[PDB]
């Protein structure tokens, strides 16, 4: 038995809910909250510069000193770090940019990263400001995630197209 509430199961392992992916996790405190992240860890808008916003910078700091002692992400590639005060940790992980020319078979490798965590509260990766068509990117969870992953997908109209389209 888990926290998480009001989530709608959609496989063995897959569950969503229309909410901020921040709003879960200052509720919940998840192990892992997933960030949707660039390669430089520069949190502006959407999931990143939301969560980074709940945290008072905070994650901004962190990230700006793991950069630089270790350079960028690959796309498709992750990191752990705190999760501050909205998770124990903070899973970043950078799925492909739609709107900087990123081949969208990387969102397979970047919901691989989910798998190394018995349990998350995570967006849609590639979705929202990085321009992933959405139900793609779903049908990429259910199919790369076995790992329990809890959906916090923000936009209503998207939601609904989502667990009204769901195959
Ligand atoms: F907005 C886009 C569209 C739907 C997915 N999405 C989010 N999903 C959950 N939580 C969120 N908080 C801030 C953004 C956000 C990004």
């Amino acid at each position: 038995v888990n926290s998480f509430s009001g989530y709608l199961k959609l496989t063995d392992n897959v569950y969503i809910k229309n909410a901020d992916i921040v709003e879960e996790a200052k509720k919940v405190k998840p192990t892992v909250v997933v960030n949707a992240a660039n390669v430089y860890l520069k949190h502006g808008g959407g999931v990143a510069g939301a969560l980074n916003k709940a945290t008072n910078n905070a994650m901004q700091v962190e990230s700006d000193d793991y950069i630089a002692t270790n350079g960028p992400l690959k796309v498709g590639g992750s990191c752990v770090l705190s999760g501050h005060n909205l998770a124990k940790h903070c899973l970043h992980v950078v799925g492909p940019n739609v709107n900087k020319g990123e081949d969208i078979q990387l969102l397979k490798s970047a919901y691989e990263n989910f798998n190394q965590h018995e349990v998350l509260l995570a967006p849609l990766l590639s979705a929202g400001i990085f321009g992933a068509d959405p139900i793609h990117s779903l049908r990429v969870c259910v199919d790369t995630v076995r790992t329990n992953v809890y959906l916090a997908v923000f936009d209503k109209n998207l939601y609904d197209k989502l667990v009204s389209s769901f195959l």
